[PDB]
């Protein structure tokens, strides 16, 4: 069979330029790549938060080190997401926060420290799980950098950056490596009688042909949904939010520091992200139009940050869900054209480079063997539905009951069998997926991470943070007092590391400044 | 001169039964009224939306309160029309909606709040005009009722109802009051040598005579057009749509609520109405056959609502325009026999009862003084052409350029001198017609409303919603800082009212249910 020679990517947002760059790198020879993007249709870039696989799967693949791309996108550091006011109905006299940290919780004799922590909690231990089981949360409270001043990494972390700048950076990178860029707008898509894409007709009268089409057109799914008619599976029965109101808010970094984490601040009818970088933070109130109006939600977002009726706002709507199939015939959807999940756990850009990784892993020839696309499609469904369930578990496990929105989340959601099963194991006191890999191994082994994306520590951060704990500690521990004492020594080491970080790390603001404004 | 004694109405649709009922009520003595309607020729009833004068001019005249007629027609509430995707080319990531609300915008020192809002917008104020100037749009977003649970009206509103049921209700009402109903079909119309209608010959061999004939035969204009040869002024040079594909779509009211407004959803080659009531919504894609085929437009309508190729559809065509004269000799046209304008601003049923009001105001004797019919005809021309221009202003002011249809609307329409003049005043920053009347006064003074049917607030809802704003705020305001501060207090009161409505109104679904399924 003839190899794919010509590839056309529709879309110049983060997805299209990630696609262009990943494919140009992956396809060393024989491929001609063209990207068409409209000057008239804006990209989606709100201020974006990411996870460690961005470097390991995406930039490392391109051969671009962190120090090369970070400054060009005004990158900042992200060590966690901090959930605020999620646990029960907010009270301004009470500090309700918890962290979801990157990285694996250590095991002690085959049992994760989360489980020894729970046994202590049964005996009256007061410290929250993540402060007991991870060395870094107090450092995040102190707004400390993830690295020593000399750049030596001290905790697993990822990035916050200007999403437009990321698209721009990759545009430059891809074009320089032979990617053909066309600034124009696709107006019609012709299919042959068999249902394959023949060509794209553009506003300026260009006819684009290719062996392979990558739909990066964003939520409109110009090829996959509109031309190819692939059903979008609306998952608004699983998750209620459908809207965001977003802006950048200036930050007084010299006075207030730069928080080395994304915050998720539960609101009345959704939650507000906060994504700090030097000089400002991206923020957006993700809300459900069924429970609040855009105008009301806008009042709230402005009130939250003391912002004026004059502050210009990025008003957004979205459909939650995914295509029935991500790749149909000769078209692969990547990015917002493929699926969307609210940004509660920073999975959006992950879905782009994870899908691209899988595309290259299942790369077709011009015959388009359906066995390849079937296998690819199955990977995408696992990836998405697994993240959807994880996000949904933040909502159905909450103890908040103060608004219609929170009550709906507690009572009215449709839950997959898979998430019910995980919750059941957790409640029984069983660990979820654990590994004896350290973080380096995990984050360097994407075939492992892709299929084991949420580990025991991830579930525990969320469920413990939200105040849903197992019915009991692991029965096995009752037989293992030596192991319990071994775990005590491990908790002691974590505390020692935390105290060392406290006095060793520069502030995030100082470190970012030393990398340079 | 001898009074009119015998009246024959041809047609049993909404127009004929409104005519029968209005005339039987108006003509207390000396009139004998017969209505002939064919069992073989269907009525036009799609699911219909109305305006407040329906109660004030029509049902109040009959002496029928809202609570008497509403339940019998499965009525629902309408507080606005919500225009979706009209402002620029649709993007599924963007919420493009605006409301056209019933009721007058308040004045502050002789200047409408729309104009203070514009001055704020010049200074960076971000809130849309209708959310600033009216207390109810956020309540409509929350699908709230127009009344408190005890029925106390909280905003100006009108109705959605089953149009067949309305015709049926009035049929029963009119017949009970002495209207003679004949189920038969007129097959020939005899004119005397002078051109007056002598008689109607029917299929069953009846010969109908009368002093006065009311043509309610619908678009065929059996008497006015076909027998009397009155020219129809085709206005397809002003407005491009000529077709609709319509259906009822089931609604999940318990899950999704019942929207207390009509929606106008701009499509590729026209727009789709949505008219909610309990259990379902009437919908129709109004389109231009010049830009799309009925088959294509049907695909779109089905796609819009996720409907099946098995869904039976009300396929419609129409001519836009009006007779050169509505009343000729002894025949008065009322309803679709007189004129048609696409339902963009819910004027169709208005044209019926407004025309009937004017008929009674110009009521003839058997001599048919042409001074009476001339005066009546002039009122009808003003009424129609004024609404035509208002509707047309939705089309020529749009910024959409994504289809041939939208481009034609921006560039290819013939505009009246009257509408050019209004647009010019608006662009100069001048208010259009304002009144210091409150809504109660306006809607109780039909001689005022009939001649001042679109006020400043109506034009501003549409032009601001579509994104065409004046070149500048009113120069006068530069001299009136105290007035500007007074307006601020008024905007503050509106916001307070909006927040009170948010927590005080029942949902529209709940309220309608309490009135009863
Ligand atoms: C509210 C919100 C918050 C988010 N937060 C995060 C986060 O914190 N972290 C994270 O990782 N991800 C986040 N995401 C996801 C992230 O923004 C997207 O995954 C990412 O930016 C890629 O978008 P995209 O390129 O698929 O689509 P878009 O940005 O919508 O780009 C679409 C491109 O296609 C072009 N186009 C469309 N139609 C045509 C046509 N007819 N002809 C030519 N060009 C066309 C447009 O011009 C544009 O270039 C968030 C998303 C949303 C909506
Ligand atoms: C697509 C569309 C959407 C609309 N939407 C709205 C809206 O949202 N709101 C609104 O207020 N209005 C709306 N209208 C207008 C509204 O439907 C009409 O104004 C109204 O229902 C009255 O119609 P009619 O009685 O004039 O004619 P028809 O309903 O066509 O009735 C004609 C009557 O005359 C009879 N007839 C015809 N010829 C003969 C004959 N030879 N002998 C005996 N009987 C005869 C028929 O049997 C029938 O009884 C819309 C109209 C259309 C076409
Ligand atoms: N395996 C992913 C899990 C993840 C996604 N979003 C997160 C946010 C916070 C912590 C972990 C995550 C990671 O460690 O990167
Ligand atoms: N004077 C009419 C104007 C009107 C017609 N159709 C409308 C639709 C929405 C708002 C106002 C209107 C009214 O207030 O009833
Ligand atoms: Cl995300
Ligand atoms: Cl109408």
């Amino acid at each position: 069979n003839k190899p794919i020679k010509n590839i056309v990517i529709v879309g110049g947002g983060t997805a299209g330029w990630m696609a262009a760059s990943y494919l140009v790198r992956a396809l060393q020879q024989q491929a001609n790549i063209t990207l068409i993007e409209s000057a008239a249709i804006p990209r989606i870039g709100v201020g974006e938060a990411t996870i460690p696989s961005l470097q390991k799967v995406f930039f490392d693949f391109l051969g671009i080190p962190e120090r090369e791309w970070m400054p060009q996108v005004n990158g900042a550091f992200k060590a966690a997401i901090k959930f605020v006011n999620w646990r029960k109905s907010p009270d301004p006299s009470r500090d309700d926060h918890f962290y979801h940290l990157f990285g694996n919780v250590p095991n002690c004799d085959g049992v994760p420290l989360t489980h020894y922590w729970l046994r202590k909690r049964e005996q009256g231990f007061q410290q929250p799980m993540e402060y007991a089981c991870y060395p870094q949360p107090g450092a995040l409270d102190g707004k400390l950098a993830p690295c020593l001043s000399d750049g030596t990494r001290q905790m697993s972390h990822a990035w916050h950056f200007d999403a437009h700048l990321v698209a721009d950076f990759l545009k430059r990178w891809a074009v320089e490596r032979g990617v053909n860029r066309v600034v124009d707008e696709v107006v019609d898509v012709r299919l042959n009688n068999r249902g394959y894409i023949s060509n794209l007709l553009t506003k300026e009268g260009r006819t684009l042909e290719a062996d392979l089409f990558i739909d990066c057109s964003g939520m409109r799914g110009l090829l996959i949904n509109q031309a190819l008619k692939e059903p979008f599976i609306d998952m608004s029965d699983y998750l209620l939010c459908d809207s965001a109101v977003a802006s950048a808010v200036p930050n007084d970094d010299a006075r207030d520091g730069v928080e080395p984490y994304t915050s998720s601040i539960a609101m009345n009818s959704g939650w507000t992200w906060k994504i700090p970088m030097l000089g400002r933070f991206g923020s957006g109130y993700v809300f459900s139009s069924h429970f609040t109006s855009r105008d009301q939600a806008t009042a709230d977002f402005l009130k939250l940050w003391g912002l004026s009726d004059n502050q210009p706002l990025n008003q957004i709507k979205f459909r939650v869900g995914r295509n029935k199939r991500a790749w149909v015939n000769n078209c692969v959807s990547i990015g917002l054209s493929s699926c969307f999940l609210e940004p509660l756990e920073s999975t959006g850009i992950y879905f782009i480079y994870a899908a691209l990784y899988q595309l290259v892993k299942h790369f077709p020839d011009t015959s388009f063997d359906p066995r390849l696309s079937d296998a690819f499609n199955a990977e995408i469904v696992h990836m998405f539905d697994d993240c959807r369930d994880f996000v949904q578990a933040h909502y159905f496990t909450t103890s908040r009951d103060d608004t219609p929105f929170w009550l709906a989340n507690r009572h009215d959601l449709r839950l997959s069998d898979a998430i019910k099963e995980k919750v059941q194991r957790y409640k029984a006191g069983l660990p979820l997926t654990t590994t004896s890999f350290d973080d380096s191994t995990y984050y360097e082994t994407f075939d492992y991470e892709f299929k084991n994306f949420w580990l025991n520590g991830n579930y525990y951060c969320i469920f413990a943070g939200l105040g849903m704990l197992p019915d009991r500690s692991l029965p096995l521990l009752q037989h293992r007092p030596e192991s319990i004492e071994k775990a005590e020594a491990m908790f002691a080491s974590i505390r020692r590391e935390a105290e060392r970080l406290r006095t060793s790390l520069p502030t995030n603001y100082d470190y970012l400044r030393s990398l340079r404004d």
